[PDB]
């Protein structure tokens, strides 16, 4: 297995369509021993993760809760055993209030809403690294999930801004992680039909935002030289596992694009 | 004059070494009629701006104050006269609490501090555009001040993250401003010895942060094919005036580098 | 005038739809004294440039002719008078054999054809700088024409590769030009309906290449927050004049996008 | 093994310090069956590759020889057996005449020399893809070697321009390769002390070019958050193997940086 013997923490599972669910599945298929973290609905998350190939301890983590973060390392060590450390950390956490996405005009999002989204989607990447680097082995790897924000797009709005901040945060986390012999990188995925994404395309945030997202998705498969299947998160999961392995040992502070090549093509 | 007849709002003057002071001076030398905005110390700012070549009305603007923003357009129209609109807006506003810069470790900045810095340094670019676009003429231009955040650097820390967010915000403001026939762009300046910057180099945020900033400044002049004079903000001011003029009419959502060419060179 | 008193060489006029024709027109409107260079059809070019607002000497320059380049500085000094130097140089030269563009497959262009296109479109930017920098004044400016090659696109094919090379060449020319106090920059224009471009859209290089170019053009105006008029080269000409002026004095080795903002937007 | 059962062609071995030698070693350690290609000194190359963990057929390939390219697919199929196809292709080929590198001024390289370097270092990536894609399996992968050319640097000179062209070529090769279900990507390596590189640092291309290269190398390890060992090509080889594997299945037209993270950091 690509990850045989590695101990890896995976955040961000909420449904069976979560990108993190497929990261966890593939990592377990490749021999990794997982610790999972979940937010708010731990009963639901436990029922979801019961469908993974192997059992994994589930710990509560609200990345806005300073007490959850202060205790996280101790709770992880309790789960994997004293004297054992983590080899991998997966950040698959994102949120932006609906005022900062959708048909609500970009100018109408209040800063309280934007700040909450930047807290959860960008600052928390630094928060998790701060908490977990002291229990990470040399040669370890931290990976977060990104959506290419280098150009503006309709509807994504403030979530795009949060991803631009996350990319900048990743470059500073790499500086800190390097002192531990640990890499830090993001995977910029193409669009994936999660429950939330399908709801938006169905009009949950207004009709025009739904129409814009659908047009965005269609251009992606058209641009990608190898195509793009928004219903299949497995290529994204494999790319995360690649970064968690020892096979990209000189890459850090960086972004790997698991997007079909779409960002390399204009039309 | 390059800006003859144009009515331009300039934020961000606090001392005579403020980049915005030199923007205002050059704009007035080029025939623009200015409205100035200042934060908190309006008595001091008035005394400072008395040294500009021409008198200009000064309005109070704390970009974190929703009431200041809601009234800003009316106060500007009162200053320039009913029936007159703005042709230009200059955002020269930035702040990050010292916990997010300097020798305080990157991981030790609390999110309340980071959020305040992102509010003032990035979100407020959208806030000012929201307030002023309804009183801007077609062909108008909004310009904000940037510091290239595409790579991490020592000490800048969370302020770098805020600039990454600002660049993303600028691309969305351009979408909105375009409906008004208005351009939105940033000027990414090289380092300029403002009062705050000189204090940091003198050790105000710790000795190692001061040493890192000084090394950063020295490499800049070395890399710049035409050199870089951190004691001279006039080239930055002229570049802002270029974007405020009619001579870059097909550039928007973009970044112009007034940095000596340093960002185009590795060594 | 923006360029009053400046002596500026402009290459690349071949028809009245040439981007360089509009650069020359606007520069003369702004008070510049021009020297023109033309390739192969000097009788035709003279008849074309007779329609410019002011007379200008026309010199023959085939950038593949080492003898033309070796004599160019002397012929320019003879035209503007001994003791006078150039303040500006405009490179508006590009060519790629049809085997390297159009419906002919990317893999089918022979290297002899590609090499000729890279010679004319990229290496010659260095060739002209080598020839003219010794007769350029401090504070001078060299500008070349670019088409954003950061992503692949249909039909442009090897010409895209040549533009990627040109952008790299520009960064090295800036290093050399800086020793003379001269800036070097490119303007990346949106698509402009020159005679050659209209012929391609009409099917001169095959129907599918024509269809691809037309779709490329349409997406450009759609993406540009301020729109894009491919029939109007005047915004591109003004941006070149901006770089030729003294109003971007700290920008070199760089690229200014005169494209409506289209490259800052995904959809 | 990461590459068990895969049939992979590796070009570019000339000494035991060649990056391609270490690519081949690691690929064989990971179970790949190799076909090697060599240029000009096949007796020497055979003696060198005798030290690889497994025997591999060696075929002559001068990428400037149209007859070598026209026959290459048939010679590969003869080596791996009829009915078998390649799963991987490694382009590790580069050359620029000394007039285009070193202390010889950038402006003094004749175009004949530059054109030869661009032929070997950039066009040949398309040439090899044209030759080998018809005998490549779906899910296959083409990888070429890159050195980040996004900023100019001393001494690299025209070789930097060639790498900028190669990056553009890679994006078009991905378009073609996608029709075969094949990915195309580059690995941008940090500096590696090959025989040629050590000779340049020793002054083979002039003293100042040697001094500039040494300073470039030292800044690299300083910038890299995980450090950079120019004497160890193994991290670069592993990254190439990662791209040759099935673990980056949604990445194409792209660049993976195996450089210690140095390109993500300013100082
Ligand atoms: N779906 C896409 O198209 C796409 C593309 C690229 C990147 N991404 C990114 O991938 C990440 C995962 O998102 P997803 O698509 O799988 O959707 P998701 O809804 O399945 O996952 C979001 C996760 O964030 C977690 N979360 C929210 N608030 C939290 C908090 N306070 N503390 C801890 N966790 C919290 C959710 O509980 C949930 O598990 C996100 O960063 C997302 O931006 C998604
Ligand atoms: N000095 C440099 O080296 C440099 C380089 C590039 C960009 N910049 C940017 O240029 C901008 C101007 O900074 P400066 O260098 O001239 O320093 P400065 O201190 O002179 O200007 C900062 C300005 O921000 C204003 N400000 C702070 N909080 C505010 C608030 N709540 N509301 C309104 N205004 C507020 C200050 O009052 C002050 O006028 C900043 O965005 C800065 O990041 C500076
Ligand atoms: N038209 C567009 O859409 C567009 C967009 C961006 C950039 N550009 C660039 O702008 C430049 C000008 O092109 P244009 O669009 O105006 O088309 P054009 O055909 O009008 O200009 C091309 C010029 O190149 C010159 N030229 C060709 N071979 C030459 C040689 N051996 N020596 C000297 N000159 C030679 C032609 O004679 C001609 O004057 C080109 O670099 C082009 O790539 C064009
Ligand atoms: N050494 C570094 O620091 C470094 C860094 C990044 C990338 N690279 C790239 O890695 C690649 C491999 O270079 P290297 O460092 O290992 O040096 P090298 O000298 O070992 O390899 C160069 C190879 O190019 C081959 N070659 C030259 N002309 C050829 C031709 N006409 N046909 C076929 N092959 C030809 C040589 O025979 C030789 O095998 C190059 O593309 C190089 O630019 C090197
Ligand atoms: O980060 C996230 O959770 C969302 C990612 C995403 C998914 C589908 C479409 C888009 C769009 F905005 F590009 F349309 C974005
Ligand atoms: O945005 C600001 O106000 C500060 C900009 C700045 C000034 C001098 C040095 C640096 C450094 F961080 F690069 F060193 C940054
Ligand atoms: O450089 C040139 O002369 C051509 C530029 C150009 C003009 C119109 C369309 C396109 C396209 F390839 F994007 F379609 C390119
Ligand atoms: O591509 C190549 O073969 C050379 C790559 C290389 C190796 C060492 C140093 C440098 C420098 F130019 F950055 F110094 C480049």
């Amino acid at each position: 297995g690509l990850l045989d013997g590695k101990r890896i923490l995976v955040s961000g599972i909420i449904t069976d369509s979560s990108i993190a669910f497929h990261i966890a599945r593939v990592a377990q298929e490749q021999g990794a021993q997982l610790v999972l973290t979940g937010f708010d609905r731990l009963r639901l998350i436990q029922r979801i993760t019961d469908r993974l190939p192997a059992k994994a301890p589930l710990l509560e983590l609200d990345v806005q809760n300073e007490e959850h973060l202060a205790s996280l390392a101790g709770r992880v060590t309790e789960a994997i055993g004293a004297g054992n450390k983590l080899d991998g950390v997966v950040h698959s956490i994102g949120f932006m209030p609906q005022t900062g996405m959708g048909i609500n005009p970009f100018f109408d999002a209040p800063y309280a809403d934007v700040s909450k989204g930047i807290h959860i989607s960008a600052y928390s990447y630094a928060s998790m690294a701060k908490a977990l680097l002291p229990i990470m082995n040399p040669g370890g790897s931290i990976v977060g999930m990104d959506f290419d924000p280098s150009r503006a797009m309709p509807a994504y709005n403030w979530m795009t801004v949060a991803k631009s901040a996350l990319e900048s945060v990743n470059r500073f986390v790499a500086r800190e992680a390097g002192k531990y012999g640990v890499r830090s990188n993001l995977v910029a995925a193409g669009p994936i039909r999660t429950l939330a994404m399908s709801a938006i395309v169905g009009g949950a945030l207004g009709e025009e935002a739904g129409a814009q997202i659908q047009l965005l998705e269609e251009g992606w498969d058209q641009r990608a030289p190898i195509g793009w299947n928004m219903k299949d998160a497995t290529p994204v999961a494999k790319t995360v596992c690649a970064l968690l392995s020892d096979w990209l040992p000189a890459t850090t502070g960086d972004i790997i694009y698991a997007d079909g090549g779409a960002h390399t093509q204009l039309l």
